[PDB]
RNA sequence: GGAUCCAUUGCACUCCGGAUCCAGGAGAUACCAUGAUCACGAAGGUGGUUUUCCU
C-alpha cells in the first residue's frame, strides 16, 4: 500500500506465453514512464502475475492509478505496488541485502571409444590364425563362402563348389557358444587353379534361396589383414 | 512448444505443479532388423522399440 518504484499486477490470463505477455505490458505501460525491467514466470507460484519496474515512483503511482481494473486479454488486471524494493532499484539505493550433461555425455562417448579400441588392441595379439587349429592346408588354395543359408549343409556346399574341382577339406564355421552356423566356411581345393575359377565364376551364386559371397582366404594370406571383429573386414552392407 | 484434463488469485527477482498424449530438438537404449567377408562376436552407424531431458 505505500508506493514503490515497482508495481505488482495480477489476475492476468495465465494462457499467455510469457514473451507476449512482457511485450504486451511494455507497449501499455510505457506511456507513463521510463521501464527498467518486466518480469514474469509461468511458474505455479508465479503465473498470472507480473512485476513492472519503473525508473521513478511517480511513474509507477500514475501507472498504478491509471491502469487500476483496466481490462487485459479479456481480464481485468489488478495492481498493487510491490511490498518489497526490486533487486535493481535497492542495489540502486544501496540499500540491497542478499560437468554439465552436455560435459558428461561427451565424456562418456570418448571413453567408450577409448575403452573399445583398447579391447580391439588386446584381442589383436591374441589372433594369430597361423596357429589357429581350424585353419589347415594351403590357404592359397582356400576359398572363403560368406552369406550363406544357415540351413545349407556342408554337403550341398560341397556340390555347388565341387563343380570347380576336386575339394581337399570344407569346413563350415559355427557359434563356439550356440553352435548356430555362422553363415560361412572355408574350402580348400587340390589345385590352386580351381580355386581361382570358383572365385571368379561362383561370386552370387544363390544357393538355398540366397546370393552368396566369395572371396579368397585372407587371414593367411594378405599383409596387414585383421577380421571385421577386429575393427577389418570387407563388405558394407552396414557403412550406415 | 501444443492438445486435453486437473490444480492454482499466487509478492517475485537462482528453472522448475500433476496427468495423458502429440510435433521438433538433444541424450540414452540392455532388446529387434540391418541375418556385417576370415575360423564364436566388432564397436558403432542407420531404421525400430523403450525411455530421460529441452521447446
Ligand atoms: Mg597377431
Ligand atoms: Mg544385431
Ligand atoms: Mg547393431
Amino acid at each position: 500500500t505505500r508506493p514503490n518504484h515497482t508495481i505488482y499486477i495480477n489476475n492476468l490470463n495465465e494462457k499467455i506465453k510469457k514473451d507476449e505477455l512482457k511485450k504486451s505490458l511494455y507497449a501499455i505501460f510505457s506511456q507513463f514512464g521510463q521501464i527498467l525491467d518486466i518480469l514474469v514466470s509461468r511458474s505455479l507460484k508465479m503465473r498470472g502475475q507480473a512485476f513492472v519496474i519503473f525508473k521513478e515512483v511517480s511513474s509507477a503511482t500514475n501507472a498504478l492509478r491509471s491502469m487500476q481494473g483496466f481490462p487485459f486479454y479479456d481480464k481485468p488486471m489488478r495492481i498493487q505496488y510491490a511490498k518489497t524494493d526490486s533487486d535493481i532499484i535497492a542495489k540502486m539505493k544501496g540499500t540491497f541485502v542478499e560437468e554439465t550433461r552436455e560435459e558428461r555425455m561427451e565424456r562418456k562417448r570418448r571413453e567408450k571409444i577409448e575403452r573399445r579400441q583398447q579391447e580391439v588392441e588386446t584381442e589383436l595379439k591374441m589372433w594369430d590364425p597361423h596357429n589357429d587349429p581350424n585353419a589347415q592346408g594351403d590357404a592359397f588354395k582356400t576359398l572363403f563362402v560368406a552369406r550363406v543359408n544357415y540351413d545349407t549343409t556342408e554337403s550341398k556346399l560341397r556340390r555347388e563348389f565341387e563343380v570347380y574341382g576336386p575339394i581337399k577339406r570344407i569346413h563350415m564355421v559355427y557359434s563356439k557358444r550356440s553352435g548356430k552356423p555362422r553363415g560361412y566356411a572355408f574350402i580348400e581345393y587340390e589345385h590352386e587353379r580351381d580355386m581361382h575359377s570358383a572365385y571368379k565364376h561362383a561370386d552370387g551364386k544363390k544357393i538355398d534361396g540366397r546370393r552368396v559371397l566369395v572371396d579368397v582366404e585372407r587371414g593367411r594370406t594378405v599383409k596387414g589383414w585383421r577380421p571385421r571383429r577386429l575393427g577389418g573386414g570387407l563388405g558394407g552392407t552396414r557403412r550406415g
